[PDB]
């Protein structure tokens, strides 16, 4: 199992961010995706998205409320998500955790939200 | 791994349902719980709850909006959930899927009863 | 004691309707079942079926003549009945009354649908 | 609660039989009546009549089809019934089961149908 994420992305604030994850494995089925956020300059990460068995589940982290949508296809080995209307509180590191049975692999994105001016 | 669910529960409508799941295994850190609903008289199931790594994740099935809370403790081998203010649309079969390192599943037939 | 019926059922006309009742208690024996009919848009109810001690007893309500059969099992806590060849005169609310040593009641709103 | 039945009655065949039941209790609304038949020389009893909530319900026992009618009044503590056109197949023991919340008391009638000649 191999997981790719771009190292960094810059997103103009107020626009949609596309958090790309592509992975490599021998195989939908039992594979699961989880995304996590680590706010910049903080010590903690919040897991906010989980996908498995054709179902999207969301955490209750307020800054991501009504902003998160699935943009992947596990058959095409794509674990991506979109975040609407990104703002500065969304600066930080995003971490994708992919599990393909037969634990799991992770890749990090440093997301920079930029001033739209 | 072994998963238990009571075969049936009756919930007076307008009150809280307590969906009990107890499991048996040798270990809670890699353990995951999922809950599904099969509305009575349909053949679809909606997966609406997932728990792994100390985090509750919820699906967007409207009849469960703002009703679902975690009532378990994986260290105490308890994968239970609560559902607030149950109404007749919540009648059906609830399925708990627990994974330890594939899943084991147990079923509840939940009947919501007229509180009158 | 707890008594459950679905809130509603839709029965295509000319076909058999299956009136489900499931109950919860600590215990056949002295337990009894009665079913009643409230025709839509009237305020009368006719009690038309009674079950106690392995015996089905029927009332003399013409629209239910030769249509009613027991489909329960008090040991499996099932108090259901069947109604053959349901027509529009059978539209209304059905009420299951279950007694285990006063009783709880549950309601079905039964809609008979054009089979065309 | 106390329940009375006559010990025996003789009914000329082809005539109506009147199965008297009178009872004693402190109270009509929750009380129920049931009547049962034990055919002479058999070991089985068939329950064929039930009365509760102002409603008469009948069993499907063929010899009592279109023969059984309520002749009581629970307010007057009378749980009687009538049987039309009694024939020899109706010989036997009749049992009245009365229930009055606040479990029930029973009384037996040995009914002899007699040749009317």
């Amino acid at each position: 199992l191999e997981v790719y994420t771009p190292k960094e992305i810059f997103v103009a604030n107020g626009t949609q961010g596309k958090l790309t994850c592509k992975f490599k494995s021998t195989s939908g089925g039992l594979t699961s995706v989880s995304w996590s956020f680590q706010p910049e300059g903080a010590d903690t990460t919040v897991s906010f998205f989980h996908y498995s068995q054709g179902q999207v589940y969301l955490g209750n982290y307020p800054p991501f409320k009504d902003r998160i949508s699935w943009a992947g296809d596990l058959d095409k080995k794509d674990a991506s998500i979109n975040i609407e209307n990104m703002q500065f509180i969304h600066n930080g590191t995003y971490i994708c955790d992919v599990k393909n049975p037969p634990v799991g692999k992770t890749s990090h994105i440093r997301l920079y939200v930029v001033e739209k001016e």
